[PDB]
């Protein structure tokens, strides 16, 4: 039954890589359990428009006040209570996704299960940066293919695109191979991008401007390689518009980017209704955010491998107790209610740089 | 010659309405002159996505450190130096516009002149909120027609659209009449909006979602009244996309929304290349912002009246020494270099919440 949000903590941690990454956590408390989610916004607006400064101000100043001490039927009722404010999806997503965790934990059910998923393990691939040359690329790829990863994503740029791809393809003619074009191209480059076609990529991710659909639709008419949209899809209606236009045949679905789990479900179902698959994008998440991603990835139209690879690839030590490790390109769903993972509070304390508490 | 930016000041004021409005200012110092601009983002994200807290943290943590101490050839070079960041156009606009004012003042030239305009005054319109009934709407319109405004804008909403427009058009068969539909309709409302057609509105402003073009395109096919786009045109390429898709035939051009004067002139030119007019939109600006708008509005494709009405209608006392007052629907361009207006520093002091100075 119904749940009352009694308190909320905002905990910002700084986590060393292997220089650092800031992890904003929102914890909601209620009914003697808690829900946790992780912000994916950065200090500076590099991947998208939102920033830690603005999202946290929106949380303490607007969203938290609207929900604290209040009672709700479901996470959708929580999202509904955050008014008609424009944009700020990642901020909304912190509240919404923690609400999903909290709510699932009051029922004792795994998050994935509530969202309609029934996979017990999800397929994963890896994304690789730009390497120095054709052989160093192939070497780095081989390391990962020997780990069983089910898709390889290579960054590209002008004019480092056809070469990395052709080399990787010749050594490995059967792997699922993709590229991330990183919004570094123009309709001008349609000719170069078309050269990629003979290497049977599954898609080219977001080759043009990060906020565009119309030019993608045009570029898609000019090349045979499917395009995958990322930043240009921030909602189920964007997904609809993109697919009705022909701007892509694939969507990289990042839960926090679309404002959370429910909306991600809708994105997911709109894609399926068009016969377009989704796959789960990643963003250097701690185990909190990684767990949420895995649970969402259990939905059935997640038919291409996700960037939800092993935690130990990123951190010497994660913010949770449980390991999130994939073997042979498969990441098991972490057992337990909600996310199935648990904050390691002692370790979190040694890397916390800010913490605040909010009540009604 | 080139200009060095030696110092910047952020001053946030709470200026009394005729409740209160928070006015964030940026002051750029160099070559013995200064350039000033006004942020239009608000505390919470209601009109668009940016907030004062995100915007200001972006200025002091990223944009100002990038330009402080650097020497530039023109305002465009200043923009390019903030280069790689996404969205946040209003925050960007504070730097770029303050830069135009400074640049212009090192040259001794009025801002509008440098942007290519040659009007000495600009036509203004008036905006009427929702009134209680038809005759109250008509009586207010009658007042404003008599004061000499050259366009009437009626705010409409579902349940209250055809009625005020019918009544108004009936009493005033020839005036330039428009409506602001304020993103409150959906495609199911096409039949009701089509009923406005027989009243010869110059346009309906952004009836559907604030970030949409594709559905507006469809709505334009079902009714004959021209659509005017607002929040969904944030760049020159958005303008092109909107006009080419037939999402509208008019653009409400707001200088800060698109990233400042350079990009606004680009929106102005893309629109002109399609033969679509633009007009100057407003956001309850102090004299700083109003003066920038008035100078942008001197450009030749601003062929419909703008929301740069008298400052006295908004403020008991303005932040500038010069009064910006329209007479018979004509606002004079303020004389002098740059924006042609000058901060009243002692008055400003009495209304300053907060100030900060940054250097190298
Ligand atoms: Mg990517
Ligand atoms: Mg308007």
């Amino acid at each position: 039954r119904m749940f009352k949000i009694e308190a909320a903590e905002i905990v910002v941690a700084r986590l060393p890589l292997k220089t650092h990454k800031v992890v904003p956590l929102l914890i909601l408390h209620g009914e003697g359990v808690q829900g946790v989610a992780e912000g994916t916004m950065e200090a500076r607006p590099m991947y998208r428009e939102e920033t830690i400064a603005g999202a946290l101000d929106l949380l303490r100043g607007t969203f938290l006040p609207a929900i604290l001490g209040q009672t709700f039927a479901n996470p959708e009722a929580v999202s509904d209570a955050l008014g008609s404010y424009r944009g700020n999806r990642m901020a909304r997503a912190m509240v919404e996704m923690a609400a999903w965790d909290l709510w699932a934990r009051t029922l004792g059910v795994p998050l994935g299960t509530l969202l309609g998923g029934h996979k017990e393990q999800v397929e994963v691939g890896v994304s690789l940066g730009i390497q120095a040359d054709e052989q160093a690329t192939v070497d780095l790829v081989r390391r990962h293919v020997e780990q069983g990863y089910r898709r390889i994503k290579l960054k590209i740029k002008p004019g480092w695109d056809v070469q990395p791809v052709r080399a990787t393809r010749e050594a490995f003619p059967d792997i699922r191979l993709t590229v991330d074009a990183n919004s570094a191209y123009t309709l001008a480059d349609a000719g170069r991008l078309r050269q990629l076609d003979e290497y049977d990529l599954t898609y080219i991710e977001q080759p043009l401007a990060w906020d565009d659909l119309v030019d993608h639709a045009e570029l898609a008419r000019r090349i045979r390689t499917p395009l995958c949209l990322d930043e240009s899809v921030a909602s189920a209606s964007d997904a609809r518009k993109a697919l009705a236009l022909g701007a892509g045949g694939v969507i990289n679905l990042k839960v926090a980017r679309v404002g959370g789990h429910a909306e991600s479900r809708r994105v997911h179902d709109v894609a399926q209704s068009f016969g377009a698959p989704v796959w789960c994008g990643g963003m250097l998440e701690s185990g909190i955010g990684r767990a949420h991603n895995i649970h969402l990835s259990t939905l059935s139209n997640f038919r291409l491998p996700g960037d939800t690879s092993s935690a130990s690839r990123y951190w010497e030590r994660d913010l949770i107790q449980e390991p999130l490790e994939a073997v042979d390109g498969l990441m098991p769903v972490p057992q337990g209610p909600g996310t199935g993972v648990t904050l390691d509070r002692e370790f979190l304390a040694t890397v916390t740089e800010a913490q605040e508490e909010h009540r009604a």
